[PDB]
């Protein structure tokens, strides 16, 4: 009744909201297996995972919440869906529909929902492609506060680890619901560090997807500083999340390169508290699926308004090799809404920025 990878495990704070999960059924779609039991085992070591990163980075034991209804069970809603399947495929907004039904489903149903963020899970598809030991066909990556991943008959936690074809297999999909899911709680793309690619592996937001469960994988500290700020991480329930707009005036900002330092300074001011700044520098290109190369650092703000200064050592920008590369700023607010400004130099004609 608990499997050997959740003998270790943490006492977690209460959320004040918590990721509704929904097992996503077409209406000709029959569940896998056992699911309850293999997805929250899943789900609670996934759990584990993130507060134990919190707690690694200061936060204290704080993951997002889910919703518990006994001992390792987690209170899955099984949906069943209007059409087939085939409605509801990776491509062409099959993600949308899905979601967009389980609006309805929530508004007619309001007693299940615990927060804004949903992780929507379906069973693989069987047919020529994609089966058992090739799963795939449904939606699989991040939409919004929400996010999809799936299940198939291995799906489940016994095989973490492994050296076999199930533990391989149960690494690419965890991996890559662990990642997804990090995408649904408002987390980019981002690279780890030098120093901490040699201590903690490989952050979970680039290319964790790939390691998780088989060699060490982890979150950045700018991926706990927007988890920080994330509506299902809350234990302040007078805290209400991404309503709004993110307004933040950002002033005299500065950025200069002495020797091996970057230097990133300015001054802050919004309605709401600051909670951090977070920095991104990346290569070229600059779209939302070619920054798993942006290095991510972090700083505590917590303030309405105040300056920041911050010196990044360039030697820790592991990965990086273009002459042109791009700084991004940004602002997190206590909502959990952000905004962003960016500055893009190029290393053989290095300019300080001021203004
Ligand atoms: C990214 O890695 C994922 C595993 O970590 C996964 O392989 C994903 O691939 C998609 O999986 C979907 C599951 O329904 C579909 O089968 C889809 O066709 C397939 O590409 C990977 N993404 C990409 C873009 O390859
Ligand atoms: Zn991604
Ligand atoms: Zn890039």
């Amino acid at each position: 009744t608990v499997p050997d990878a959740l003998k270790d495990r943490i006492a977690l704070k209460k959320t004040a909201r918590q990721l509704n999960i929904v097992y996503f059924l077409g209406s000709d779609t029959e569940p896998v297996p056992d699911y309850e039991r293999r997805l929250s085992e899943l789900l609670l070591y996934l759990q584990q995972f993130y507060g134990k990163e919190m707690q690694r980075h200061g936060y204290g034991a704080r993951s997002f919440g889910l919703d518990i209804k006994s001992p390792g069970r987690v209170n899955i809603i099984e949906y069943k869906a209007k059409n087939p399947a085939a409605h509801y495929p990776y491509e062409n907004g099959g993600g949308w529909k899905a979601a967009q039904e389980l609006d309805e489903f929530f508004k007619a149903h309001p007693d299940r929902k615990k927060s804004q963020h949903t992780l929507i899970i379906m069973p693989t598809w069987n047919d020529e492609k994609n089966g058992p030991d090739n799963p795939g066909g449904v939606p699989f990556y991040g939409m919004g506060r929400n996010c999809f991943a799936l299940d198939y008959p291995a799906f489940d936690i016994k095989h973490l680890g492994q050296k076999t074809r199930e533990g391989r297999l149960l690494t690419k999909w965890y991996g890559g619901m662990a990642h997804e899911l990090g995408h649904g709680l408002n987390l980019p793309h981002n690279h780890q560090t030098a120093s901490d690619g040699k201590k903690y592996g490989t952050a979970l937001m680039g290319s964790g997807n790939y390691t998780f469960g088989t060699s060490p994988t982890f979150l950045t500290p700018a991926s706990c500083a927007l988890l920080d700020a994330c509506e299902v991480f809350s234990v302040t329930p007078s805290q209400q999340f991404y309503e709004g707009k993110p307004e933040v005036e950002v002033g005299d900002v500065a950025i200069s390169f002495k020797g091996d330092q970057i230097l990133v300074s300015g001054n802050y001011k919004s309605p709401q508290t600051v909670k951090a700044l977070n920095v991104y520098i990346q290569d070229p290109p600059y779209a939302v699926n070619q920054d798993y190369d942006a290095v991510s650092f972090s700083r505590r703000l917590g303030k309405k308004s105040g300056k920041f200064s911050m010196k990044i050592d360039k030697k820790e920008l592991e990965g990086l090799n273009n002459n042109e590369f791009r700084i991004s700023l940004m602002f997190i607010l206590a909502n959990g809404l952000h905004m962003q400004k960016h500055f893009t130099f190029h290393w053989d004609a290095l300019q300080d920025y001021r203004d």
